[PDB]
Order: C-alpha cells, then sequence, then structure tokens
C-alpha cells in the first residue's frame, strides 16, 4: 500500500530535518541569492580574513578543519540512522559495519548540497571556498576536493531535494552487502521497504523525470569510488605527515 511508504518518506524527512542543520534547500537559498550571503575564500588573506569574520601549514590548517566537519557529519548521519525504522533492532555488530561503511557515502551525496561547480559552504553556510582555491593547495591537499566537485556536478543535475535524500541515504545505510554483517537478510528486508518508499517518492516528486530512480541507483557506483580514491589520499598523507594527527572516531571508520 502506497500510503505505509508516504509514511515511511514523511518520516524519514522528518529526520533528517532534525538530524542535519544545513539542509539542501538552506544551502541552494544561500548559493542563489542578504541576510544569508556567505563570505567569499579564495586566496590566503580572503582566507586569514576570513577566520577574523566567520570563525602550522594553510594546507594543514584547512584539512584538520575538514578533519573536523567530517566527525560532526559522522554524529549526524549516526543520529539518523537510528531514526531509520528497524536499525536499532539489528544486531549491533551489525549497525556499526552499516556505519562504518556507509558514512562516506552519506558524506559525498550531502555534501553535493553544499557545492556548485565553483566551491563548497563551510562553517555552515557562512563562508564558501571556491574550488579553484581548494586544488591550489600543495599537494597532496590539493587534489582531496576534486572529485568531490565532479561527482557533486553531475549528482546535483538530478535535481533532488531534502526529501529524495533522505530516503536515498536511508536507502545507502541499509546495505545489505557491506563486508563482515553477521545478520544479511534482516538489512536487506528494510532496503526492500526503503527501495519501495524511494520509488514511490521519486515518481511523486519527479513525475517527469524518467527512470530518475534507476539513475539515482547507478550514482550508488560513483560513490564507492569516491570512497576508494579517498581512502588512498589520507595514506599517502599518514606517511608524508608523520607530525599530523587524524580523528579517532575517522581512524576506526578507516580500519
Ligand atoms: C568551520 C567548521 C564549522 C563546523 C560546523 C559546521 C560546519 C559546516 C560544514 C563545513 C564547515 C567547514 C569546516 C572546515 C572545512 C573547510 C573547507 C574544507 C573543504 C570542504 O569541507 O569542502
Ligand atoms: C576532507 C578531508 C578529509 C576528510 N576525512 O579526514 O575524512 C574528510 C573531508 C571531507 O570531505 N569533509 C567534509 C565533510 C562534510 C562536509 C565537508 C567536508
Amino acid at each position: 500500500e502506497s500510503a505505509d511508504l508516504r509514511a515511511l518518506a514523511k518520516h524519514l524527512y522528518d529526520s533528517y530535518i532534525k538530524s542535519f542543520p544545513l539542509t539542501k534547500a538552506k544551502a541552494r537559498a544561500i548559493l542563489t541569492g542578504t541576510d544569508k550571503s556567505p563570505f567569499v575564500i579564495y586566496d590566503m588573506n580572503s582566507l586569514m580574513m576570513g577566520e577574523d569574520k566567520i570563525k602550522k601549514e594553510v594546507a594543514i590548517r584547512i584539512f584538520q578543519g575538514c578533519q573536523f566537519r567530517s566527525v560532526e557529519a559522522v554524529q549526524e548521519i549516526t543520529e539518523y540512522a537510528k531514526s531509520i525504522p528497524g536499525f536499532v533492532n539489528l544486531d549491533l555488530n551489525d549497525q556499526v559495519t552499516l556505519l562504518k561503511y556507509g558514512v562516506h557515502e552519506i558524506i559525498y551525496t550531502m555534501l553535493a548540497s553544499l557545492m556548485n561547480k565553483d566551491g563548497v559552504l563551510i562553517s555552515e553556510g557562512q563562508g564558501f571556498m571556491t574550488r579553484e582555491f581548494l586544488k591550489s593547495l600543495r599537494k597532496p591537499f590539493g587534489d582531496f576536493m576534486e572529485p568531490k566537485f565532479e561527482f557533486a556536478v553531475k549528482f546535483n543535475a538530478l535535481e533532488l531535494d531534502d526529501s529524495d535524500l533522505a530516503i536515498f541515504i536511508a536507502v545507502i545505510i541499509l546495505s545489505g552487502d557491506r563486508p563482515g554483517l553477521l545478520n544479511v537478510k534482516p538489512i536487506e528486508d528494510i532496503q526492500d521497504n526503503l527501495l519501495q518508499a524511494l520509488e514511490l517518492q521519486l515518481k511523486l516528486n519527479h513525475p517527469e523525470s524518467s527512470q530518475l530512480f534507476a539513475k539515482l541507483l547507478q550514482k550508488m557506483t560513483d560513490l564507492r569510488q569516491i570512497v576508494t580514491e579517498h581512502v588512498q589520499l589520507l595514506q599517502v598523507i599518514k606517511k608524508t605527515e608523520t607530525d599530523m594527527s587524524l580523528h579517532p572516531l575517522l581512524q576506526e571508520i578507516y580500519k
């Protein structure tokens, strides 16, 4: 019955709003156009005055604030996961495993909400760091964000809104094919109901967008690739910057 899927869609949207303070709707109002105009960081001076207005090497300090924001995002995604019906009733090891692998695919999904072709909102939308300034950071740091922009440009052309994303990131978390899952079947039963929900949601919300559901699920492939590329550059950093510390919560996601 569609009524039950609409109720699930509504539940997850409500929890998403509660768990993610910077939504895509807010990010697009900030990026498009008086009380919400962000300060723009495009070089080192705008950076140093940006810290003054908004709020070690330049690249490492940017990398470490990015680290802190990721930890914060992990916390938010975790809070959202527990609202997905059935999630907290799963085996606790499977909960950990589903978060461990799901968290980065969700981070880059939602970070797309904060991006356009030219840069990324930061500091809850108070700031905007341009793509070019990031790419000009010294190796290996200038190559961190470029694949994320490349994904976001394609992903953002689907024109999903927050109510679509709430279901989609739930579908991501409840992925039966994560390595080491002790009991795959109850996870998959939840995901099918979420997939049903996502499907009805995309049909109702984007009636003229043919096979959006299929196109969205195929994006769940560019995501895995970005994760793989990402952990590769972190390992470069561990050996390059033996003075630089990774946050422990992020340490455990990457083991
Ligand atoms: C300034 C951190 C404030 C943390 C609370 C909320 C933050 C909103 C989201 C991100 C804020 C960015 C923090 C540090 C990142 C700077 C740019 C790194 C590249 C990127 O990340 O694309
Ligand atoms: C950038 C550099 C490093 C990490 N990491 O240490 O995992 C993460 C990121 C990143 O993509 N952070 C982030 C998360 C959410 C919003 C903006 C930036």
